[PDB]
C-alpha cells in the first residue's frame, strides 16, 4: 500500500455577502475533492467521480454531522469577533484538519485554525494540548480544555476516527485514487546568437502530482534557474517544468530526466 490522506477545510465569514454562504466546507482524499457543504443548502454533496460511487457515505446522515460542526465552528468565530469587539467588520475563521496513512499505518495528523489569515490555535496531540498563537486563542483553549476528557477526545479523533473514516473511504475510492497517467515531455531551447542558451523541460498530462523533473549535464543533476508547476483542476492532470542556462563554451551533453510513479524507470530525453 502507499500514502493516502483525508483532509478538510472549513471556512466561516462573520459578515454576510449576498450569494456567498457564510460557512463553506470541503473534503479531500489525497488532492481530489470528494464532498462539499455550505450554510445555504445545508447538504453534504459528493463531488467528481464520487458522485457515481454508492455506499461510501450516507450523505443525508453526514449532512447532520456537518450542521452540528457548522454551529460549533461559527460560535467559535463569533467568540473571536466579540473578543476584539469588531462586530461590524468582516472576519474569517478557517479550520483545517486531517490524517494520513502509509502502508496501512497512521503516519500523520493535524488540526489547525487561522483567524483573518493568521495562525490562531493548533492541536498538538503529542503533548496533548491546544497551542495558542493569538491572545484570543487563550479563551478558546480554555473552553476546549475545560474538562480533561475534551483533549483526549480531540486526540482520539485524529488518531482513531479520522484514520478509520479514511480506511473506510479507501475500500470505495482505490481505483479513483490509484490513477496513474504517464507524463509526456517537451524540450525547448533559446538563445541570442552567441550567448547563454536556456534549455527548458516540461512534463505534462500526468497524475499523480509527485514528480521529479530535472536537467542532467552528463548524468549530474543541475540547479534550475527557474521552475514551475501547473494543475488543471478539471481533468486533474499536472505539469512541471525547469529551465537551465548553458554557457556557450559548454559542450557536455544535457538530458531532461523525469521520475514518476507511472513509469518503470525515469524518462531520459537527450537534448542534441
Ligand atoms: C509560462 N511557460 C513556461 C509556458 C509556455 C507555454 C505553455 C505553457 C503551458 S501549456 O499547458 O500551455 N503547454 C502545453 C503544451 C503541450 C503541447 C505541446 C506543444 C509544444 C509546446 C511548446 C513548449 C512550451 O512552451 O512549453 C503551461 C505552463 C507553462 C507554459
Amino acid at each position: 500500500d502507499g500514502r493516502y490522506s483525508l483532509t478538510y477545510i472549513y471556512t466561516g465569514l462573520s459578515k454576510h455577502v449576498e450569494d456567498v454562504p457564510a460557512f463553506q466546507a470541503l473534503g479531500s482524499l489525497n488532492d481530489l475533492q470528494f464532498f462539499r457543504y455550505n450554510s445555504k443548502d445545508r447538504k453534504s454533496q459528493p463531488m467528481g467521480l464520487w458522485r457515481q460511487v454508492e455506499g461510501m457515505e450516507d450523505w443525508k446522515q453526514d449532512s447532520q454531522l456537518q450542521k452540528a460542526r457548522e454551529d460549533i465552528f461559527m460560535e467559535t468565530l463569533k467568540d473571536i469577533v466579540e473578543y476584539y469587539n469588531d462586530s461590524n467588520g468582516s472576519h474569517v475563521l478557517q479550520g483545517r484538519f486531517g490524517c494520513e496513512i502509509e502502508n496501512n499505518r497512521s503516519s500523520g495528523a493535524f488540526w489547525k485554525y487561522y483567524y483573518d489569515g493568521k495562525d490562531y490555535i493548533e492541536f498538538n496531540k503529542e503533548i496533548p494540548a491546544w497551542v495558542p498563537f493569538d491572545p484570543a486563542a487563550q479563551i478558546t483553549k480554555q473552553k476546549w480544555e475545560a474538562e480533561p476528557v475534551y483533549v483526549q477526545r480531540a486526540k482520539a479523533y485524529l488518531e482513531e476516527e479520522c484514520p478509520a473514516t479514511l480506511r473506510k473511504y479507501l475500500k470505495y475510492s482505490k481505483n479513483i485514487l490509484d490513477r496513474q497517467d504517464p507524463p509526456s515531455v517537451v524540450v525547448t531551447s533559446h538563445q541570442a546568437p552567441g550567448e547563454k542558451k536556456k534549455l527548458k523541460c516540461l512534463a505534462y498530462d500526468f497524475y499523480p502530482g509527485k514528480i521529479d523533473v530535472h536537467w542532467t549535464r552528463a548524468g549530474e543533476v543541475q540547479e534550475p534557474e527557474l521552475r514551475g508547476d501547473v494543475l488543471h483542476n478539471g481533468n486533474g492532470t499536472y505539469q512541471s517544468w525547469v529551465v537551465v542556462a548553458v554557457p556557450p563554451q559548454d559542450t557536455a551533453p544535457y538530458s531532461c530526466h523525469v521520475q514518476h510513479s507511472s513509469l518503470a524507470q525515469p524518462l531520459v530525453v537527450p537534448w542534441e
